[PDB]
């Protein structure tokens, strides 16, 4: 499947794409304001994620640090990024269907739109100013708004027992972005698409 990753932000982001144990395509790339990056994701990819990283510094060998979403100091991500990261999540060709969602479970750093470029389903978006409105305890110094599990490490926030409820913190993410997952047991906002669809991930879709 093809994913076009577009940076509509006025600032540079470092896009990342991974399935957790491996990079998706190149795994990462710098995207200046307006740049697009087209990637190929193998059919049958389960648990794929796309996210943006902000304020990165990399050397000539692709080793450095990012203030948000850093994946162990690499330009080309093989693993998932450090929170806060707004996440585009997908599982492709799962019994003839594609499953897409936007998640705030690992916090928020950049607004995003995740839409199909082919027919058969609607897109999802989380474009609210979550960073500006972020509760004081969830504010990440490097920028972004952390989820409560990352900050507090409790059974309730992390849904460790598989029995958790919404919280004051998850309600905040849900209020600003109803179409994104706000906690592990949130009522799914997953979108079902025909198998082998193509997509566009847009960072800062409005501004």
């Amino acid at each position: 499947a093809t994913f076009e990753i577009v940076n509509r932000c006025s600032y540079t982001v470092w896009a990342a794409a991974s399935k957790g144990d491996a990079a998706l395509d190149a795994g990462g790339r710098q995207l200046n304001s307006g740049e697009s990056w087209t990637i190929n994701v193998e059919p049958g990819t389960k648990g794929g994620k796309i996210w943006a990283r902000t304020d990165c510094y990399f050397d000539d060998s692709g080793s450095g640090i990012c203030k948000t979403g850093d994946c162990g100091g690499l330009l080309r991500c093989k693993r998932f990024g450090r929170p806060p990261t707004t996440l585009a999540e997908f599982s492709l060709n799962q019994y003839g269907k594609d499953y897409i969602d936007i998640s705030n479970i690992k916090g928020f750093n950049v607004p995003m739109d995740f839409s199909p470029t082919t027919r058969g389903c609607r897109g999802v978006r989380c474009a609210a100013d979550i960073v500006g409105q972020c509760p004081a305890k969830l504010k990440a110094p490097g920028g972004g708004c952390n989820d409560a599990c990352t900050v507090f490490q409790t059974s309730e926030y992390c849904c460790t027992t598989g029995k958790c409820g919404p919280t004051e913190y998850s309600r905040f993410f849900k209020r600003l972005c109803p179409d994104a997952f706000s906690y592990v047991l949130d009522k799914p906002t997953t979108v079902t698409c025909p198998g082998s669809s193509n997509y566009r991930v847009t960072f800062c879709p409005t501004a």
